[PDB]
C-alpha cells in the first residue's frame, strides 16, 4: 500500500487503492510527471491507473 506520492515510494493518504502516472498536463520546469494515488483511479490514455505496491516507478 504504497507509490511515488513524493518522488519517494510513500503510504499515500485519503485512503489511497490505486496509483495513477498522469502525464497529461503540459505544464514546463517539469518533464510531464504527475505520478499520485488516489480511491478511485481513472484508468485513461494520459492518466492510467495501478494496484500494486511501487506500480508508478
Amino acid at each position: 500500500l504504497k507509490c511515488y506520492q513524493h518522488g519517494k515510494v510513500v503510504t499515500c493518504h485519503r485512503d489511497m487503492k490505486f496509483c495513477y502516472h498522469n502525464t497529461g498536463m503540459p505544464f514546463r520546469n517539469l518533464k510531464l510527471i504527475l505520478q499520485g494515488c488516489s480511491s478511485s483511479c481513472s484508468e485513461t490514455e494520459n492518466n492510467k491507473c495501478c494496484s500494486t505496491d511501487r506500480c508508478n516507478k
